[PDB]
């Protein structure tokens, strides 16, 4: 049994970015011992992303191995660090270099990089990888000096085309006895290979797996375009996520704060905007620390945005708008919003935020710092849907993709802050990663591709993790895909494509507890219900929505009502078929009404079938009143829509049969009662001002 | 101006006929003095009605003449007696005499009877009559004489060929001045003049006027074939009935009674025959005065008829049955019931009633004897149409025809005691009328012809007046055409035919009083209205109807009912539509409950729509229950069937929304409740013995 003390890993870190810091804390892990080789020198190495390169590397380990050229007693690890993270304990990884039998053991891939030219030149291996990869060989330091000292070429020179030439050498490899990970058992290099890899879960660790060979291996590489692949696996192994544990470096359990930059963006029409802008000031975070930006390029918002400025301006320490005028495409608004950040030294924080996110979540921006991160996102799904404002993974076009644990981050199963290669619509940005690392305008613009796809490559081609968490629930994204923008309030049709949001705008806020029961409905007839139903925003906006139109009913209009012998009662009303409301409204009897019928009326049960939906009009001048009759329907529904004494001056409803007068109307409130047989019901004059019903003949 | 003291009026009367009598009462109305001629012989003139003769009035006449035989100060009228009524005053007469310039005037008629070939010999008369007619002539008593001198003839020789041959002679017409009454100033013939004669009606007498002429005769003359057209003219000329007085001779406003046979005759399948024969119970005269015959000529009333026998006999003096095995015709045995009241003197009356006679008044018996007639009838009218039980007039076949004055005394326009040619299905006989003036007991038999027609021909044959009373309401008669005796209970049936007969004895006695208000209908429940509708007779005869079908409904039978959210609700129940009484329980729902339920609900119309009808069965072995569910209806009725407590132990309905039992259901009462929403209803369960209801979904 080799004695663990005597193992030391070396590798080479130009800095401390977060895939280096990431290797430690897998090593730190595993209780590793790790030398790091060139922490405060620049890289001279190349472009060794693009082309060939890392001869520093070498040069550095050579002068590092003079030390220990004649420690036989020393086992040495050498590998990568921004994209190597490490999955298991010191001593498994000296017993199994033991049973390899070799004095240094490199790693295998399945390509002859950079030359494939002497891809004959190596032995034969029959199911394995064949050749070899200089990012992760272990052996005894007299054996890893004796092939180091070898190197005396340029920094920019390869550097596994030197390790490959000197083990190339059939005498050479016979010597010092080099020998290749061809089956995995240590080093496991991604590329080539992304199928052969799976997670394997424990109670408190994770481990990959090569199925191809079944082994466990040690050390994960990220070669070449597999990147993103390892941050995958990076969010897990070895302790970044665990079933019993949880997640291991997100917070979890959670004077002055720093100061914010919120940025605020608008690119097309969207739905609820006014109720956006009224949310920024419920923002749980000390606005005279937070400088507004806001980029509007729809004139269809500009009377919204004016509405909430001034609330706006006195709200925050420092505001600004960028209206439709300036004909700012959204990259450039962007850019512009985002180097408003770099050039201020006093902005810590950096919070883009866009118009279809809707903030649940009212600590957002103090959870999101709080992660400590470069740049942060919350996660924001559309409700009921799988889309959300982040990306698993990249397809070959770095387009989007599926990845393996994407549904199980988005149904929330597993939570956490996740490394991912793609955000959008909200997200919090360090104001010293956008000085010291993207210094550029040109983030959002430049090339001929998204701006949103454009931003995200901009901070991986950096090194930078996009982070996003799913500790909390923060919120939900907005339905802009069809917004029908021509009507007078076009959030009133918003009931099938934002339902949640509709409800919360237009639905009474005491409808739900009603329906729960707890004395808020009332009976002031025998059969009669009283309940809360509509909002005041729903009542005005639907009365302008009918003045809008303009053209009520007058003589000849036939409404569905019987008395004596003849259906001969009519009134001033729009059907909601004339303004295209029609199946807005069978919408609303369906989810609120129904509902609320089942539950007063035990063993009735509804569909909320509809043909007679229409808003009454009483006036002195004309049909103040309505003469005793019934209805075509089972039960009918009665929705004021205005105020009594404010609007008008007048009666209600008055059931005959049992002298029961509802004198006092409610605004938001609707009368629930039968409309055949016992309930011959009698409409009161209206004596002054205007009076506005919405009535609906339900099951006919 | 002759004297009227002067006037003397000789007619020939060989009894005291009803004929008679009411020429004399047409004569002392106008205080006529008259002088009958052979009221104790026997008649000698032959058969005057067939053919020639009444040569024997001239030989009275004759003798009479010899003591006026110088009397020229005296004015001398001769006219017929049983087919003569006076309609003018002795003033009118003797002015009208005087202008006509004759000593001896004549009636004229349109035929020269006997020998047609002595119509040359007549003057030639422009416009009028032109043969004489020896029925009535008016002249002075010297003048008289010398012409009734002259007859020696046999007593069956014609008298008007001897009238005629002295006129004819032109010398002894110029002597005497004989002349004929041309235009009809002062004698009526009837015969050939029928169309020339209206009635002229003042304010408490009548006349008649020949419209040919424009005169208002005094004598009024039913020669030959017009004695029934003269008893039309006699019901009102002079004084037989009055707009202003009424009838003159009725008795209008009204110590043993009389005996009397009573006789029933069933010749026919009769509806409500029990209800009859319960009604024989009623009649409001003493019923040992009282001998009962009945006449059963249908197999089909024989239970009928022996379940009522044992109250009959026990309460009339005699009874006697004579059932359908004697196999008597209709006419067999209204001979025989007649001849048992004509050989029995102790019969003072005799009173004929058929099975399709309903008396109303319970007094009819009473008020026929007091009106003192021999043949007298009740008017029984087919309730709200014109047939009866008499005929106003004959045709020329003596079969039906209308007279001129039917439809005013069907509805009783004008009111009184009539002569008319047929009476039927009730009647009063004096019994010496059956004695003296009909003894034969071929009265309804011996020709091939209607046995009612030969006994109205048997009687005016005899010159017996055929009387009909309409003073009062005696009652109506019933339909029995199309009488379906294939069930039951086939007075269940007879709902369209009899529908104020099927009223009372299946209606509930206390439906009228309810439906006019008045405390009687109940709400047990808030909208459940609680009203009696079938009376015990009419829910027993159902139920037993429903179980002499037999097939109850078991598995998968599905009714129009609500529970959940499904249609599953089923019953063990019969539907009206598979007994063939679906047609007659609608009717029964549109003429009862309709109004019923218009008056619970105001404002709600009914036309008493209903697909589902049935009786439902609950029994502790099958079906004891039904679950909660609603029905597919605006209002259901639910009409009881039997006892709580006689015939089953267990509770009724259940109404959830309001915890309202009806645990003590009544057997001829029915709720009324809504069908849809607000009563989710339960059915009970039944402990013990069976419970029938009633049930329809009325409007769906
Ligand atoms: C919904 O219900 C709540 C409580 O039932 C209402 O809150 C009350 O509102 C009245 C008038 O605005 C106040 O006088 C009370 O003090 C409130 N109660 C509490 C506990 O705050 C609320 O107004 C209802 N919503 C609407 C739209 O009427
Ligand atoms: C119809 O109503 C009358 C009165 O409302 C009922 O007559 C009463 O009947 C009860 C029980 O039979 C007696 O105790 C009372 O004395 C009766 N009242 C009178 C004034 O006679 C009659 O019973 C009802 N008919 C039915 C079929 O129930
Ligand atoms: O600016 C740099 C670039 C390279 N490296 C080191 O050189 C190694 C080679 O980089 P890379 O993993 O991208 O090469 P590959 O494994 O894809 O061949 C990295 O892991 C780093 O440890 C460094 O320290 N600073
Ligand atoms: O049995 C008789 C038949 C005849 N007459 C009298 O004779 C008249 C002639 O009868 P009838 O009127 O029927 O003869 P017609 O007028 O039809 O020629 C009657 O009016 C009676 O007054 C009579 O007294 N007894
Ligand atoms: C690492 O070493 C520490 C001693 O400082 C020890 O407490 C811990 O259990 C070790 N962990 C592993 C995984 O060896
Ligand atoms: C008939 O004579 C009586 C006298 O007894 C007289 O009272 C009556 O008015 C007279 N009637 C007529 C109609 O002449
Ligand atoms: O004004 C009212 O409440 C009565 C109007 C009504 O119910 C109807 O529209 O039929
Ligand atoms: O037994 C009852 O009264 C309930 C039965 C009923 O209403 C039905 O037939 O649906
Ligand atoms: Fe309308
Ligand atoms: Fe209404
Ligand atoms: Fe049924
Ligand atoms: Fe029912
Ligand atoms: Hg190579
Ligand atoms: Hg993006
Ligand atoms: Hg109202
Ligand atoms: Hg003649
Ligand atoms: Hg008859
Ligand atoms: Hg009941
Ligand atoms: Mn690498
Ligand atoms: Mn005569």
């Amino acid at each position: 049994p080799v004695n663990p003390e005597k193992l030391l890993v070396i590798t080479v870190a130009t800095a401390e970015t977060e895939g280096y810091l990431r290797f430690l804390r897998s090593a730190e892990f595993f209780n590793y011992t790790v030398r790091t080789l060139g922490l405060g020198e620049e890289w001279r190495g190349g472009d060794v992303a693009r082309t060939v390169g890392g001869g520093q590397k070498v040069r550095w380990l050579k002068k590092e191995m003079e030390k220990y050229a004649d420690r036989e007693d020393m086992i040495i690890m050498f590998v990568d660090s921004y994209d190597v993270i490490l999955a298991g304990s010191p001593t498994e990884l000296l017993k199994k270099f033991v049973q390899s039998g070799s004095r240094l053991l490199f790693s295998a891939e399945s390509f002859c990089w950079p030359e494939w030219g002497l891809a004959e030149q190596y032995p034969e291996v029959g199911t394995g990888k064949r050749f070899l990869n200089s990012g992760g060989f272990i052996g005894f330091a007299t054996t890893i000096h004796q092939i180091v000292r070898q190197w005396k070429y340029k920094d920019d020179d390869d550097d596994q085309l030197f390790y490959t030439r000197l083990y190339l050498d059939p005498g050479l490899r016979e010597k010092l006895s080099l020998n290749l990970d061809h089956k995995s058992r240590i080093f496991q290099n991604l590329n080539g290979a992304l199928d052969e890899v799976v997670l394997k879960f424990d109670r408190n660790r994770v481990r990959i797996r090569n199925v191809a060979y079944d082994t466990l291996p040690i050390v994960v590489h990220g070669n070449g375009p597999t990147k993103l692949q390892l941050n995958y696996l990076g969010n897990y192994v070895p302790n970044g996520w665990t079933p019993e544990g949880g997640c291991g470096f997100c917070n979890q359990d959670r004077q002055p704060p720093p100061r914010v930059f919120l940025a605020v963006f608008v690119e097309q029409p969207t739905p609820f905007l006014p109720r956006f802008l009224q949310r920024l000031l419920l923002l749980d975070y000390p606005p005279d620390r937070v400088t507004l930006f806001l980029h509007n390029n729809e004139v269809f918002h500009e009377p919204h945005i004016a509405d909430s400025w001034p609330q706006l301006q006195d709200h925050f320490s420092a505001v600004k708008l960028v209206g439709p005028e300036e004909a700012l495409s959204p990259g450039e608004a962007r850019d512009m919003a985002m180097d408003l950040c770099r050039q201020d030294p006093e902005c810590e924080f950096y919070f883009s935020l866009d118009a279809d996110a809707v903030l649940t979540n009212l600590q957002t921006l103090r959870i999101l710092i709080e992660e400590n991160r470069k740049v942060i996102a919350p996660m924001l799904s559309r409700h009921g849907k799988l889309w959300s404002n982040f990306w698993g993974a990249l397809s070959p076009d770095e387009y989007y993709a599926r990845s393996e644990d994407y549904v199980e981050l988005v149904q929330r199963k597993r939570v956490g802050v996740w490394n991912v290669p793609y955000i959008s619509q909200a997200y919090v940005i360090r104001g010293d990663t956008l000085r010291m690392e993207l210094p550029q305008r040109d983030v959002f613009s430049g090339s001929d591709t998204d701006p949103d796809m454009a931003f995200c490559k901009s901070f991986r081609d950096k090194g930078i993790f996009l982070h996003l968490s799913n500790q909390h629930e923060f919120g939900r994204l907005l339905a802009t895909s069809r917004y029908d923008t021509e009507h007078l309030h076009p959030d009133l049709w918003q009931i099938f494509d934002n339902p949640v949001d509709w409800k919360e705008q237009y639905i009474h806020e005491n409808y739900s507890r009603a329906l729960e029961g707890e004395g808020i409905v009332e009976q002031p007839c025998p059969d009669v219900y009283w309940f809360p139903l509509l909002s005041e925003q729903m009542c005005d906006e639907l009365v302008a929505e009918m003045e809008h139109y303009g053209q009520w009913s007058g003589g000849r209009h036939e409404d569905s009502r019987l008395a004596g012998g003849y259906e001969n009662v009519p009134t001033v009303d729009i059907h909601m078929k004339q303004v295209g409301y029609e199946d807005q409204w069978l919408q609303l009897l369906r989810t609120y009404v129904g509902p609320m019928t089942e539950s007063l009326f035990p063993g009735y049960h509804t569909k909320a079938r509809a043909v007679m939906n229409f808003v009454v009009r009483y006036r002195p001048d004309e049909q103040p009143s309505l003469r005793p009759h019934h209805d075509s329907s089972t039960f009918t529904l009665n929705v004021a829509l205005n105020h009594k004494g404010l609007d008008y001056e007048g009666g209600g409803c008055r059931f005959l049969r049992y002298d029961c007068v509802i004198s006092s109307p409610r605004k938001g409130w609707a009368l629930l009662h039968p409309g055949r047989l016992t309930h011959y019901h009698e409409g009161l004059p209206t004596t002054w001002g205007t009076r506005y019903i919405m009535v609906s003949f339900v099951d006919p």
